[PDB]
C-alpha cells in the first residue's frame, strides 16, 4: 500500500488501523455548515405555503424532463421510492438511519446500488428547493415529495411533519463489514442477522428482491422481511400494508445488460453533475431505463391508487421468469392477462408480473391471512397504509413537540412514546428553592440522587430522538428493571422517597402549581450536584427547567423500549453484554447517542466519578479521597506519574495503579485509563487537571449535566 | 478486508479511495475545543512569570525521576533534543511541519521512529504545565524548555517569543507516500527528494544518522544534510552550526538489542499511560536506555557549553564501528583517548564517539571549511549557532506582532519578511471614502482592481503564516513576475495607477495622515466589490481596515518567497505544472492554505469567477451574462440541468456546457465542475443558487473576502 494527501483520505488511521476515533464526537462541525449560527429552521418553516408548495411539487411531478423522461408521465411513483428508501434506512437497535437528517443525498446512502436513479429522483425537486430555499430542507422536501405523489394519486395521507433540519457532512454510520457491495457476511446459525444491521446485504435497504441471496424463495423471503421490517419498526400487519401500498405504483427498470451502466454517483465523472448509473443501453433513460434489473409492473393503473395489487396477486398463477437483465422474477402462468399491463410510453400491453417477495405475501401463512383480508375489504389496506407510511416518515422525528406546519393531526400514538400534555401551573423560584429542601432532609444520598438524575436522562439516544427522563419512565417497566439502573439496588427506595415528596409537596403547594415525578428527578440530581459542588468550595447554581410530565404504563410500548436499555454505560463504567468493540470504543460511542462533545463527555465522566454514579458503586476510576464532592481530583491523580499502572493479578481485565511502597492505591477499568492513554483524550485532562482548572472544570460538568438532563425537552425549545 | 466501525475509523474514503476529502477544511474544530468562545491564549501567557517558569523548568532538568532516570542528573540535553525535533518537522515547500502548534504530542509525530523517548521527555514537563495551566501551552513549553536548558547549561540565547497557541487535533500532514516506517519512496534521478518532503525516509527529522539509507559515508551523508537543511531553511553555516551547537549536549541511546524495546506510544497499551517504546533490556531506563540504538557521547563534557566538539571531531582519527545494537558509529582510532569521556551514571571513562553525519561535518569540503574555523576561533560559533537555534524554534511563528513576552529581541531579521512599523496617523472613515471614490474614478476596471487585491492578499499561507498583502510586495520581486499574477503584463499599470493615487492622497492628506501602497491595493479590491454589487442591485460596504506598511526590496528575501508562488490557484482558475494532485485536489489545498471553510470556500469561487478575476481573464467557470457585477450566477447556473456538460475534445482538463439546442453556452475546468459534482459542494452550491439567497451570497462573500485580506493582520488581531 501507499500512504495518501489527506485532501485524498490519507491520515493516522492509516497507520494504526484500529485506534480509537474521537471524530465521532464532532460530525456536523459548524464551520462546514453555510447557514450561520443564528439560523432557525423552525422559524423558516412556520411561513411556508404549504398549498403552494403541494401544487409546485405536483407540477414537478407532471413535467418530464428529457434528461429522465417519466414513466407514464407521473414521476409520483419514483418519489414514493424515493421517500420509502429515505426513511428505510432506520433500524431500532441504535437509531440510526432514517430520513431525519436527508442522508440520501450525501455518501454512502447516494450511492447504494438499492439507490438507483434516485440520484435522477432527487435532482428533478430542485426547482422546488430552489423556489423556496432555506424555508424548506431538502430533508423535509425528500419524504413531502413521496407524501404528496401519494395523494395525487388518489391516497389520502393521516398527515405530515415538517421540521427535519438539513445536515451538510454525511451521519458516518456502520452498515456493516463487508468490502464488496451486496456482500454478505452478517449471517450466523439458521438465519441470525448481526446485530445492529436490518438489512440482508451491503448496500440493500430491507431484503434481496430475488429471495434471499438471490434465490427466488417466497417462503425463506418471507423470513428476511419479517426480520428486517422489525428491526425498522414494523409489525406484519405494517409491513404487509406498507409494501402492498407501494407496489401499488409505477415499475421496477430492468430493459437491458446491467453491464451497460456506469459507476455510482461518488465514483462518477465530473461531468455527470453528481448522477450515477449512466446506460449506454439505448437512450439510457426512460423506455430503456436499468436500474434494479428486474422488469416488473404490478399493476395496470401504475399512476393511481386502487385495489389491483392484491386483485393481481391472488388472480393469477404465478411461474419463475427472467427479466431482459437476467433477474428473477415471477410472470402469470398460462398466458394468463396477456396485453392488460400497460407500457410506460405507449407501448404495447404486457403480462401481470410480480417480484419473488411480493409472492412472499401470498405464499407466507402470516402475511396471506392480513393480505387476503383485503381483497373484499380494502378500506381496512387504506387504513393500515396510511397508519404505516405516516410511522415510516416520521419514526426518527423524536418528541411530537417537534412536528411542525399545518399538516400534524394531533392523535396521539402509543408507537411516539407520547407524554401528558401539561394541566397546571409549573413550580417556581420559591417552589423550587422549597422542592430542594425536602431532599437534602430525605436522606437521598448524593450517589442516589445523580445516579438516579442520571439513569432517567441518558436513556436519549439523538439517532432517533427517543428516550430521555420525560415521561417519568424510569419508574415503569421496563426502563425500571434494566440491570445498570440496578434493581436490586436502592432505585425502587429511590422511587418511592421521590413519590412521597410529590405527594406531600402537591398537597400543599400554591395555587394549582403541582411538580410531577419526572421533574423531581431531574431536580434532585440538580440538588445533589449544588450540594456536591459547595461540599468542595464551590457556590454554584445548578439549571433546572421544569415542565416534564408522567407517562402511564398503558402509554409506554414495553417491548419497543427495549432497544433504549443501555448495554453499555462508561459514564457508569458499566459494561454488559453484547457490545462489539472494546469499552473504550463503547464509550465514544455512547457519548455519540447522547449528542456530547469530547470535552462534555470528559467533563462528565471525571465528575460522575467523583460523584458516586458508578454502577454498583464500584471504586474503578474513583480517583479521589472526597468522593460525593464535586472536584477535579479524577483528572489530577489520572495524571500523575507517582502512579503506575498494571493490568490486575486476577485475569479479569481491570487496572491496579500502585504508589512508591507498592501499595495498590487506584484501580481502573478500560474506559477510566482511556483518558490518560489516549493521546488526544490526554490533552483534555491535562486542562481539566491544571493547578487552574477546578473552578472551569465546576462550570463545564454542570453545563454538560444540564444539556444531558435536557435532550429530550423540545417543548420548551 | 473488511468494513469498520467509524468509532474504529470506519468512513466513506473506504468505499471511494481517492475522493476529495473536504476534512481538511474543519481541521481543529470548535466543539472539539475545552476553551470555549472567548479564549485568548495571547491575553493569557502575556501575563505569565517568565522568571518563576525559568525557575521551575530548571527544577525539573535537576530532579531525577525513577520511570526515566536523568543522564550526568541533568534533563538539559534531553530537553534540547525534543525542542529540536518539534521545530524540526518545518518545510519550506508548504510551510508545513514546525513547533508553532505543539503537534509532538500527537499522532502521528509522536510515534515517529525519530522521536522515541520524547514521550518521557514531554511528561517530565507535567508539573509546569500543570503549575501554569492555560496561561502556557505545550507548544511553548516544549521550546521554550529546550531554550532554558541551553541557558541553564551556559549557553546565552538570542531571546525567544511566546504565543504558539494548542490544539486539540493533529494537525494531517502528507509527510510522504511510504507505508512502512523508515521506508524511502521519495527519489526520483540521481538523488531528487520528492516534493514537499524535508526528510529521507519516512519518521525521521532529516538525515538517517548511519548514513544515506544506513550506509556510513560521511561525504554522501553531507549530500543528504545539505539538502534536507535547505528544505528546512536553513544554508551551510547555519547547519553546521545547529549540528555542532545541538551535539555538544548528551548522549545517544544504544545500551541493548533493539527488539527488547516496545511498540511506539500510539500502538502501546492502556496501562503505559501514553508512553510508549517500553524496553526489557535490564532496567529499560537510564544506563540501560535503548533510544536510537546508538551508544555515542559527543564531548566530555555533555551537560556543558564549550567548544569540545569540533576539538574532538577534529583531534582524532576516527574508525567505522558499532554500537551494543548494532547501528553503525565512528570510535577514534588506535585506542586513543581511551577512558576520558564520561559515562551518565558513574561507570568507567568511555572512547570518544562520533556519528556518520558528525564526520560529514569534517569531510564535507564546505562543512569543513566552516567548523575548521570554529576550531580556530570558538567565538564565532556561539554567534552562529544562536542565530540559528532562534530562528530554528521561531521559524513558523508568521509575523512579529504574533511574538509574546518579555524575552522577545528587537532586532529586525530579513527571514522574518519583516514590515516598518507605522509612522504616521491611520486613514479615517472619511479618507477611506474618499479613496474608494478615487479608485473607482481612476479607470481601473473591477477586474483588474480585484485581481490584484487576491493576487497580494492570496500569497498567505497559515502553516507556516508568510506571505500576505501586508507589506506590498505584489510590487516587488519576485510576487511582481509571478505567473499567476502578471500574465499579460497588466499589473505594472494597476501598481502605477495605484501609486499615483497614493501620492495625490498623500500629498494633500490632513494633519499626520498617510496612506500605503500595501493598503491601497487591498482597499482597491474592496472598492470594486463595492461597485459590482451596485451593479447588482445590492448597496453595500465592503470592511477595510488601514493599518499595512510598505517593504523595500532589500527587506524582501527573494529567493525565499520563491515557495510562495501558487503552482495553482483554482480561486482564479490557475494551474501552473508539478502540481502532485488534479486541480480540484489543489483547490482544497489552497483553501486551506488560506484557512477557508468549505462555504468560505464555495462563495469566493463564485464570487471571483463573476468578478472577472480568472488568470488572463479565461471564460472558464464565468457563468454569467453580466460580467463586473456580484450575483449567484455562478451557483444558479452550475445547477441548470439545462446544461450537458462533456469534456472538451482537446484533452485538455475543460468541459463543454451545451444547452437545449447542442450549442455550447458555457465552459469550465475540473476546478469549476466539482463544486456541481462533488455531493457535498452541491450541497452548498444549492444554499446559494436559491431564489432567495442573493443577499446572503452578498454578505457572505464579503465576510469571507475580507477574512482572506486580514490573514496576515496579526498587528490588529
Ligand atoms: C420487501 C420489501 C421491498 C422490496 C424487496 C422492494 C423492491 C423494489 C424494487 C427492486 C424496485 C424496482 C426499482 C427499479 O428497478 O426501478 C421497487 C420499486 C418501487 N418500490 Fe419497492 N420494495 C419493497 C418495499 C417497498 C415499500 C415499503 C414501498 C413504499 C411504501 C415501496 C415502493 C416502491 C415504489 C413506488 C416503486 C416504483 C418505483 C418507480 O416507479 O420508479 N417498495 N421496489
Ligand atoms: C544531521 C543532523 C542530525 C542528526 C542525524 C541527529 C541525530 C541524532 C541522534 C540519532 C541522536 C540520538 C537519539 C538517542 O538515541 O537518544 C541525537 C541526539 C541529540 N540531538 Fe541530534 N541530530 C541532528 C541534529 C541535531 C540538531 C540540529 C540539534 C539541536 C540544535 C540536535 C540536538 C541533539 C541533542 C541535544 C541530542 C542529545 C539528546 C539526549 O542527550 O538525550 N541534533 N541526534
Ligand atoms: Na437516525
Ligand atoms: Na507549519
Amino acid at each position: 500500500g501507499h500512504m495518501k494527501y489527506p485532501v485524498e483520505g490519507g491520515g493516522n488511521q492509516d497507520w494504526w488501523p484500529n485506534r480509537l476515533n474521537l471524530k465521532v464526537l464532532h460530525q456536523n462541525p459548524a464551520v462546514a455548515d453555510p447557514m450561520g449560527a443564528a439560523f432557525d429552521y423552525a422559524a423558516e418553516v412556520a411561513t411556508i405555503d404549504v398549498d403552494a408548495l403541494t401544487r409546485d411539487i405536483e407540477e414537478v411531478m407532471t413535467t418530464s424532463q428529457p434528461w429522465w423522461p417519466a414513466d407514464y408521465g407521473h414521476y409520483g411513483p419514483l418519489f414514493i421510492r424515493m421517500a420509502w428508501h429515505a426513511a428505510g434506512t432506520y433500524r431500532i437497535h441504535d437509531g440510526r438511519g432514517g430520513a431525519g437528517g436527508g442522508m440520501q443525498r450525501f455518501a454512502p446512502l447516494n450511492s447504494w446500488p438499492d439507490n438507483a436513479s434516485l440520484d435522477k429522483a432527487r435532482r428533478l425537486l430542485w426547482p422546488v428547493k430552489k423556489k423556496y430555499g432555506k424555508k424548506l430542507s431538502w430533508a423535509d422536501l425528500i419524504v413531502f415529495a413521496g407524501n404528496c405523489a401519494l395523494e395525487s394519486m388518489g391516497f389520502k395521507t393521516f398527515g405530515f411533519g415538517f421540521g427535519r433540519v438539513d445536515q451538510w457532512e454525511p451521519d458516518e454510520v456502520y452498515w456493516g463489514k463487508e468490502a464488496t457491495w451486496l456482500g454478505d457476511e452478517r449471517y450466523s446459525g439458521k438465519r441470525d442477522l448481526e446485530n445492529p444491521l436490518a438489512a440482508v446485504q451491503m448496500g440493500l435497504i430491507y431484503v434481496n428482491p430475488e429471495g434471499p441471496n438471490g434465490n427466488p424463495d417466497p417462503m425463506a423471503a418471507a423470513v428476511d422481511i419479517r426480520e428486517t421490517f422489525r428491526r425498522m419498526a414494523m409489525n406484519d400487519v405494517e409491513t404487509a400494508a406498507l409494501i402492498v401500498g407501494g407496489h401499488t405504483f409505477g415499475k421496477t427498470h430492468g430493459a437491458g445488460p446491467a453491464d451497460l451502466v456506469g459507476p455510482e454517483p461518488e465514483a462518477a465523472p465530473l461531468e455527470q453533475m453528481g448522477l450515477g448509473w449512466k446506460s449506454s443501453y439505448g437512450t439510457g433513460t426512460g423506455k430503456d431505463a436499468i436500474t434494479s434489473g428486474i422488469e416488473v409492473v404490478w399493476t395496470n393503473t401504475p399512476t393511481k391508487w386502487d385495489n389491483s395489487f392484491v386483485e393481481i396477486l391472488y388472480g393469477y398463477e404465478w411461474e419463475l421468469t427472467k427479466s431482459p437483465a437476467g433477474a428473477w422474477q415471477y410472470t402469470a402462468k398460462d398466458g394468463a392477462g396477456a396485453g392488460t399491463i400497460p407500457d410506460p410510453f405507449g407501448g404495447p400491453g404486457r403480462s401481470p408480473t410480480m417480484l419473488a417477495t411480493d409472492l412472499s405475501l401470498r405464499v407466507d401463512p402470516i402475511y396471506e391471512r392480513i393480505t387476503r383480508r383485503w381483497l373484499e375489504h380494502p378500506e381496512e389496506l387504506a387504513d393500515e397504509f396510511a397508519k404505516a407510511w405516516y410511522k415510516l416518515i416520521h419514526r426518527d422525528m423524536g418528541p411530537v413537540a417537534r412536528y411542525l406546519g399545518p399538516l400534524v393531526p394531533k392523535q396521539t400514538l402509543l408507537w411516539q412514546d407520547p407524554v401528558p400534555a401539561v394541566s397546571h401551573d409549573l413550580v417556581g423560584e420559591a417552589e423550587i428553592a422549597s422542592l430542594k429542601s425536602q431532599i437534602r432532609a430525605s436522606g437521598l444520598t448524593v450517589s442516589q440522587l445523580v445516579s438516579t438524575a442520571w439513569a432517567a436522562a441518558s436513556s436519549f439516544r439523538g439517532s432517533d430522538k427517543r428516550g430521555g427522563a420525560n415521561g417519568g419512565r424510569i419508574r415503569l417497566q421496563p426502563q425500571v428493571g434494566w440491570e445498570v439502573n440496578d434493581p436490586d439496588g436502592d432505585l425502587r427506595k429511590v422511587i418511592r422517597t421521590l413519590e412521597e415528596i410529590q405527594e406531600s409537596f402537591n398537597s400543599a403547594a400554591p395555587g394549582n402549581i403541582k411538580v410531577s415525578f419526572a421533574d423531581l428527578v431531574v431536580l434532585g440530581g440538580c440538588a445533589a450536584i449544588e450540594k456536591a459542588a459547595k461540599a468542595a468550595g464551590h457556590n454554584i447554581t445548578v439549571p433546572f427547567t421544569p415542565g416534564r410530565t408522567d407517562a402511564s404504563q398503558e402509554q409506554t410500548d414495553v417491548e419497543s423500549f427495549a432497544v433504549l436499555e443501555p448495554k453499555a454505560d462508561g459514564f457508569r463504567n458499566y459494561l454488559g453484554k453484547g457490545n462489539p468493540l472494546p469499552a473504550e470504543y463503547m464509550l465514544l460511542d455512547k457519548a455519540n447517542l447522547l449528542t456530547l462533545s469530547a470535552p462534555e463527555m470528559t467533563v462528565l465522566v471525571g465528575g460522575l466519578r467523583v460523584l458516586g454514579a458508578n454502577y454498583k458503586r464500584l471504586p474503578l476510576g474513583v480517583f479521589t479521597e472526597a468522593s460525593e464532592s464535586l472536584t477535579n481530583d479524577f483528572f489530577v491523580n489520572l495524571l500523575d506519574m507517582g502512579i503506575t499502572w498494571e493490568p490486575s493479578p486476577a485475569d479479569d481485565g481491570t487496572y491496579q495503579g500502585k504508589d512508591g511502597s507498592g501499595k495498590v492505591k487506584w484501580t481502573g477499568s478500560r474506559v477510566d485509563l482511556v483518558f490518560g492513554s489516549n493521546s488526544e483524550l490526554r490533552a483534555l485532562v491535562e486542562v481539566y487537571g491544571a493547578d487552574d482548572a477546578q473552578p472551569k472544570f465546576v462550570q463545564d460538568f454542570v453545563a454538560a449535566w444540564d444539556k444531558v438532563m435536557n435532550l429530550d425537552r423540545f417543548d420548551v425549545r
